[PDB]
This record gives structure tokens, sequence and C-alpha cells, in this order.
């Protein structure tokens, strides 16, 4: 109750922008996340004695991958979170709720390895969830945790507002497959430029906080450019092993995969800036205004890469 999580001077302010990277120390990271739901949602939220409990089974759920891991959770809690409170008004008491832990969980034990490659190895949950694999898998995840007992942080809701939060947190967590984004992006171009965009609509807030998520999820390209740069290396490190992978089945992967082309990361990066990173945080800022410096972040790293095909580093 009266209890409050603080955190020391440099990490109390950098916490509250976008581009704050929550460091090397893994044993703080719990203590991250409950300042961020408290800030965000209330110190009443959630029975603190629970929320901990949740917070320790979701980390035991994420693997030793280089990428896809327990950092990565956390880090994807606290863009959710930068956006969330520059954006007081426009969310609800059940959303703010919802979309932190649907971030925290939004990769439970993930192997390191896309839905593509689960199939071409016809992997069980391939043949369970034909489609959003992984993701269908994390939302699985995320509800056998709830169910264990003493991990409920939702059981104060009443039965609707349980079926709400529940049914937030599976949209969240399906919309993070990157297949599902391109149609989403264009469909809330479409409604925004036409001006059909209406946020008492709930289709319409689905898409919205589905575009938040994969703004979220990719915001590695949102960070100071030695932190862009070093969590490439880990994206990089799982694609490659997955290349690997391929050509154990005897596919050739596509060179986003094949370790032998390491020389044309640069060129890569260029594209996905372009075609996936850069559409998705101008939507997103044209959508929700205050969330303009992950868009400006974004074009400053860009612009690095650009730097390194030049030679100039
Ligand atoms: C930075 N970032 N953050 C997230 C992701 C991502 O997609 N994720 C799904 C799991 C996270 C990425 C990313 O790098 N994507 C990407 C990289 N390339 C390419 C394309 C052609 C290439 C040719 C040669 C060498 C490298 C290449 N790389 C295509 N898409
Ligand atoms: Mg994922
Ligand atoms: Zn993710």
């Amino acid at each position: 109750g009266l209890m409050q999580f603080t955190l020391p001077v440099r990490l109390c302010k950098e916490i509250e922008l976008f581009h704050f990277d929550i460091g090397p120390f893994e044993n703080m990271w719990p203590g991250i996340f409950v300042y961020m739901v408290h800030r965000s949602c209330g110190t009443s939220c959630f029975e603190l004695e629970k929320l901990c409990r949740f917070i320790m089974s979701v980390k035991k759920n994420y693997r030793r991958v280089p990428y896809h891991n327990w950092k990565h959770a956390v880090t994807v809690a606290h863009c959710m979170y930068a956006i969330l409170q520059n954006n007081h008004t426009l969310f609800t008491d059940l959303e703010r709720k919802g979309l932190l832990i649907a971030c925290l969980c939004h990769d439970l034990d993930h192997r390191g390895f896309s839905n593509s490659y689960l199939q071409k190895f016809d992997h069980p949950l391939a043949a369970l969830y034909s489609t959003s694999t992984m993701e269908q898998h994390h939302f699985s995840q995320t509800v056998s945790i709830l169910q264990l007992e003493g991990h409920n942080i939702f059981s104060t809701l009443s039965s609707s507002e349980y079926e709400q939060v529940l049914e937030i947190i599976r949209k969240a967590i399906i919309a993070t497959d990157l297949a599902l984004y391109f149609g989403n992006r264009k469909q809330l171009e479409e409604m925004y430029q036409t001006g059909s965009l209406n946020l008492n609509n709930q289709s319409h807030r689905d898409r919205v906080i589905g575009l938040m998520m994969t703004a979220c999820d990719l915001c590695s390209v949102t960070k100071l450019w030695p932190v862009t740069k070093l969590t490439a290396n880990d994206i990089y490190a799982e694609f490659w092993a997955e290349g690997d992978e391929m050509k154990k089945l005897g596919i050739q992967p596509i060179p986003m995969m094949d370790r032998d082309k390491k020389d044309e990361v640069p060129q890569g990066q260029l594209g996905f800036y372009n075609a996936v990173a850069i559409p998705c945080y101008t939507t997103l800022t044209q959508i929700l205004p205050p969330t303009e410096p992950l868009l400006k972040a974004c074009r400053d790293n860009l612009s690095q890469w650009e730097k390194v095909i030049r030679g100039e580093e």
C-alpha cells in the first residue's frame, strides 16, 4: 500500500524518456517493471505479492537466447510505458493494466526461431496453430502462468473486466506477429487520411493498440546508436542460427539468415527501416503525436546505417 519502488536519480529521470536502456543488471529489471506499473497504473492495480510472483514466473519461462530473452520483454514493456505516460487521457484503466503485462509476456518461451522455421521443421506447434504460431503459443503461456496458484494478478477485476483484459492481451500479443503488421498499418493509414479514424470504435482501437505493439516490439531501432548497433548483433545471432538450421534441413536460407552474407547487413537494415520501422513510427506519430521522439530516433539510426555503408564507420 504505502510501499513505493524508487529508482536511483539517473534512472528515475531517464526511465521517462523513449530511448531509455534498462541496463546490464538483470536483478534490477523486475523492480524497474513494478515501478513502471505503479506510475502508469497506480499502486492498487495489482496485489504486490501476486505481481512479484507473476513477474518471476514470466522470467523463468523466457529462455537464454541472444535476443528473444527476458531483457527484450522488459525493454518492450518500457517502450509501452513511455507511450502510455506521454498519452495519459487516451487509454482506459483496463488497457493500461493489460498492455504492460501483454508486453512483458509477448515472447514467452521463445526458442529464437521464426514461424517459418517451425513450419519447415514440422514442429508440433505448427500443427496446433497454423498462423501466428509462436504468438498463439506466447498467449497460451501467459494464460497458463496466470492460472498458477497465487499468480492471478487480475483476480480483483469483475468477470466482464477480466474477460476484456484477457482479450486486450490476446489481440496485443497476436499483433506482434510482423506478418500481420503490414495490413494493419495500411488500414490505419487509409483511415487516418480519409479521416474515418474513430477511437470510440473498438475495431479501430484494436488496430492502434496493434501498431503500438509493433512500435514497442521494434524499439531497438529507437535507442542511442550504440544500443541499436549492439542489439543488431543479438538479432543476427538468432537469424544466422536459424539459417544454419535451415541448411541442416537442406534449404538455402534467405540472405537475412545466411551468416555467409554478414557483409550485406547494413543494406538489409536500410530495407528494414524503410519497409518496416519508419512507416510504423510515422503512422504512430500521425495517430499519437507525443510518440514523435520514436520517429526522430529511428530516422537518426537510419542515417547511422547510411554512414556505415559509405564506409565512414
Ligand atoms: C533490427 N530489427 N529489429 C527487429 C527485426 C526483425 O525483423 N525481427 C523479427 C524478429 C525481430 C529487425 C531486422 O533486422 N529485420 C530485418 C533484417 N533484414 C535483412 C534483409 C536482408 C538482409 C540481407 C543481408 C543481411 C541482412 C539482411 N537483413 C530484414 N529484416
Ligand atoms: Mg515475437
Ligand atoms: Zn518481441
